[PDB]
């Protein structure tokens, strides 16, 4: 569209979509329920064909950190590969796992850890 990059509201909405991307515990496979929202994310990304995005994988702090790193990276890669197969230019996308390194809430209860478990898709 007429905007090179998504505005702040659009960026927020993008991550609201991305937080609904769910994985089974200890797994990095895209579940089918994520298909629709990923297809919608593809729709949004296609409106900004020259903007670049970092797909981020985040876990809660439970379990060993090194395993969380690998898992979060592999979930981010799974999301990127899906987006690429869905028509997004590969050169536009980076994928990076952060493990438990970037919490947005406390890891001391279920509510906070649920917030910490997320995929983000951030404008670069």
């Amino acid at each position: 569209g007429s905007e090179f990059e998504p505005d702040e509201k659009e960026q927020k909405q993008l991550n609201q979509y991305a937080k609904t991307i769910l994985f089974d515990t200890g797994k990095a496979t895209i579940k089918f329920q994520s298909a629709e929202v990923l297809n919608q994310i593809i729709n949004v990304l296609k409106k900004y064909p020259n903007s670049r995005f970092r797909i981020e994988g985040h876990t809660d702090s439970t379990g060993k950190k090194a395993k969380n790193m690998i898992l979060s990276q592999n979930r981010a890669d799974a999301v990127k590969v899906y987006l690429i197969q869905g028509g997004i230019d590969a050169g536009r996308l980076e994928s990076q796992g952060f493990g438990p390194e970037k919490p947005i809430a406390s890891n001391k209860n279920k509510k906070g850890r649920e917030l910490n478990r997320r995929v983000e898709i951030n404008l670069i």
